[PDB]
């Protein structure tokens, strides 16, 4: 079932006119113009049946959240480069062969950082990894603001701007959580109409409680991928059908943070401001707001400890 005529002019609900390209169901996109979308296009479309419900949550997030101007705002005001969530560019419903679709009109980008993570034998550097890790935190941030956690940060979820190598964008939102609607937190508790515990190796220990997904749950995510990444392994890589066991290990790790480097790291080989990062994420509550610039300043001594600096090479 093919959604799209290809080459087709496809309008979206504010009127906006695009032209739809070849796949790579998302497809190619531009602006309406005589010339046809080609490879380079900036963009893409995203077509799901209208029942879909991840594609919704989705559109609400990037509508709510990813307004080319709102963070092109908080861009400018934060003293930012850049803001590695993907933006919003329309989006509308499409009726073919007598079916309902929806479609989303979003950022294209490059490689997935799995792929380079895997072609440089699942290790990258120190600088690498505190450079990822920063830009991260600044999207994290802008999110948890906007009222969302995305629950699901890793490699493959972690795109390279197709003009810019040194710009990493954290995306899909389908499973993406709504912990702070109109300022008020979730309790610490399940939500029924939510089944996603995130991947089992990188997933916070809330979301194997059961518990929707917070702030911290993200961080503690961000944490066990530093880790990955640095070292090619985690502890309870072995046992991944076994969530009860990924949970203990994860539990008794963060009760002793040490033994976690002791474990992951050579010897007595460790760089502290992963350890100091961890000892921080631990300290939050459920409900609590991250200090998310100390986070950031604890990373910045890894750089100096390494002879670098935040200068935005990921270096990949």
């Amino acid at each position: 079932a093919e959604q799209f005529a290809v080459g087709e002019i496809i309008t979206d609900m504010a009127a906006a006119a695009w032209k739809v390209g070849l796949p790579i169901c998302i497809y190619l996109a531009d602006m309406n113009s005589s010339e046809s979308v080609g490879s380079d296009a900036p963009c893409v479309v995203k077509v799901e049946p209208s029942d879909n419900g991840p594609l919704f949550t989705e559109l609400k997030f990037y509508q709510r959240a990813a307004k080319p101007e709102q963070i092109q705002k908080w861009i400018r005001t934060r003293k930012l480069k850049y803001l590695g969530v993907p933006k919003y560019w329309g989006s509308g419903l499409h009726d073919k062969n007598g079916k309902s679709y929806r479609f989303m009109i979003m950022d294209r980008f490059g490689s997935d950082l799995q792929k380079i993570y895997e072609a440089n034998a699942k290790r990258f550097s120190r600088k690498t990894v505190l450079q990822l890790s920063l830009r991260i935190l600044d999207i994290l941030e802008y999110i948890h603001e906007h009222e969302y956690v995305h629950g699901d940060i890793k490699a493959s979820n972690l795109l390279l701007n197709y003009k810019n190598p040194d710009q990493v964008y954290l995306v899909d939102y389908g499973l993406a959580y709504r912990y702070c609607p109109e300022g008020v937190h979730k309790a610490y508790a399940a939500d029924p109409k939510r089944c996603h515990d995130g991947t089992i190796e990188f997933t916070s220990i809330d979301a194997h409680n059961g518990v929707a997904p917070s702030r911290r749950g993200d961080l503690e995510i961000l944490g066990y991928c530093m880790i990955q990444w640095l070292t090619g392994h985690l502890p309870w890589e072995d046992n991944l059908k076994d969530p009860k066991y990924v949970r203990d290990s994860k539990i008794r790790y963060r009760e002793n943070i040490a033994s976690l480097m002791d474990k992951c790291f050579p010897a007595a080989n460790a760089p502290g401001e992963i350890a100091k990062y961890m000892e921080t994420v631990k300290l939050l509550d459920y409900t609590e707001k991250p200090l998310y610039e100390n986070l950031r300043d604890i990373l910045l001594q890894g750089l100096k400890a390494i002879g670098s600096k935040d200068d935005g090479k990921l270096d990949l």
